[PDB]
């Protein structure tokens, strides 16, 4: 209510695109409050435009929503510009999105990273599904990075307000049906984006095809680094009855007691040299970056 | 002493000058995590050289107690780096200092903030005075703002880590702020608690006056015979007599008879419960706190940290 800001688009500006996906394009913006000389950097995403044009009052309900979302890893939509476009504010996040981390950062990561990251996505899903908010479009390259220790799940709600079939339920692809169980294997393709460092699942399968392979019952592979204990987290992500497959409280309960082990779960050439920040540069990360609460990292 | 990260040269770089004052040179940086490609803009602060042939240990030992402050109403040093210079990192706060922001809105501010800076900037005070530390050079440039909403006090102890060989008795281009100071500091060099108080007092004089300098057209040579004498700084048309009272108390003689932080907290949150019976500005129904949408937004942008309330008018 008081949690979304009605912005004009007099009080800010885009500076620089960063990127975009199948529902806008996201720009670095300033933010100038009025009567300031201050300009505070600032996500924006513009939407692309109508498929189905919207009602302007069932955009802000839904907008609504998205400023209400509150929890360490899940972005909250902070202010919004209706004009004759749709602009989203977020805060910036300047490491961007964790699925070109993790491919820039390929062979590198360590293993308390990768564990730690799955806990955090699972814990942010596991707030959507209490709030009975289903995603509908989470993946690795809907994750942000705060810091290299902290990510966010972002882009909740845009799929219903505005097609990743290689992420999505048997049932979706079938039937456009989506539930929290639903997203619960898309998690298991997000992990194992993660996992491979950011390979793309069915690589050179065509979308028209997968439908097939998976009533046949094949999946994506067991990624390189994972014991089989991480791997079967996946499969069960990935059963056909959605009711079987593990709930996001139990994924967060999994994944931190694998990452109070990391190097037992996790197979990795090198992890000898990378591990979780020490505890100088966790603060001083956290002072000049990330001062929201937020649990603590799985050690 | 995890609190404070040594940073070597090839981890920042200076990008941008902001400001300059008695303590050294303040550059908008660019921390580049090792190993990563983003830039991570902060504050730093490269400070004159001490007056004396500081250990370079020593140096740490203050800094690290400069890194140990936790409230949010203090600015904390993040990191330091000690090379051909010492070099000081904090939070970069894009809005400044307090002293050029009263100045660039006067005007436009309205007794809600007034009253509410004097609340946090005691508050910070009042936390040195629990961690035993005495700042020295307390004053509204070293107010620094977070949002317009908050406020945070530095530049605490590098009047002690730096010194000034005798620069008290040089006309104002000296970096001793012989203005800010207590009468017992000027003639004795002796700084407490108490004489953090009177530098306070002078601190909410700047503010009521909107940024005017201290007994200006008064040489500096001059100031301790003319406290000696009785003459204080005078009431700011804004000011009712229950706050100037408040200020007159801070520069009392007696170190011990002036107030302490903690009842100054007290009394100017008293105060900024009904602003507009303590300060008379025009046009103050105009200049209100944020609504809970704008400050909501500007937490979640600028300033995620936990804060007191700012205390409203009933
Ligand atoms: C190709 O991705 C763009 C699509 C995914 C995405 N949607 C958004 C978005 C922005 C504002 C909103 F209201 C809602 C959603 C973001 C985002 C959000 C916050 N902060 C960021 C970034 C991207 C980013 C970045 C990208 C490349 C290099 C460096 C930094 N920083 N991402
Ligand atoms: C403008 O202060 C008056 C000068 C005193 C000062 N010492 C410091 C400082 C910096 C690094 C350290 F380790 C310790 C102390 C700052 C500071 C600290 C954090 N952030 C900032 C600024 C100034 C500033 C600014 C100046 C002009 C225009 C816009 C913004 N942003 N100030
Ligand atoms: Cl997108
Ligand atoms: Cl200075």
């Amino acid at each position: 209510q008081a949690l979304l800001r009605i912005l004009k688009e007099t009080e800010f500006k885009k500076i620089k695109v960063l990127g975009s996906g199948a529902f806008g394009t996201v720009y670095k913006g300033l933010w100038i409050p009025e009567g300031e000389k201050v300009k505070i950097p600032v996500a924006i995403k513009e939407l692309r435009e109508a498929t189905s044009p919207k009602a302007n009052k069932e955009i802000l309900d839904e907008a609504y929503v998205m400023a209400s979302v509150d929890n360490p890893h899940v972005c909250r939509l902070l202010g919004i510009c209706l004009t004759s476009t749709v602009q989203l504010i977020m805060q910036l996040m300047p490491f961007g999105c964790l699925l070109d981390y993790v491919r820039e950062h390929k062979d590198n990561i360590g293993s308390q990273y990768l564990l730690n990251w799955c806990v955090q996505i699972a814990k942010g899903m596991n707030y959507l599904e209490d709030r009975r908010l289903v995603h509908r479009d989470l993946a690795a390259r809907n994750v942000l990075v705060k810091t290299p220790q902290h990510v966010k799940i972002t882009d909740f709600g845009l799929a219903k307000l505005l097609v990743p079939i290689k992420w999505m339920a048997l049932e979706s692809i079938l039937h456009r049906i989506y539930t929290h169980q639903s997203d619960v294997w898309s998690y298991g393709v997000t992990v194992w984006e993660l996992m491979t460092f950011g390979s793309k699942p069915y690589d050179g399968i065509p979308a028209s095809e997968i439908s097939s392979i998976l009533e046949k019952g094949e999946r994506l592979p067991q990624p390189p680094i994972c014991t089989i204990d991480v791997y079967m987290i996946m499969r069960k992500c990935w059963m056909i009855d959605a009711d079987s497959r593990p709930k996001f409280r139990e994924l967060i309960i999994e994944f931190s007691k694998m990452a109070r082990d990391p190097q037992r779960y996790l197979v990795i050439q090198g992890d000898e040299r990378m591990h979780l920040p020490s505890p100088t540069d966790s603060n001083f990360y956290r002072a000049l970056m990330d001062e929201e609460d937020m649990d603590d990292v799985v050690d």
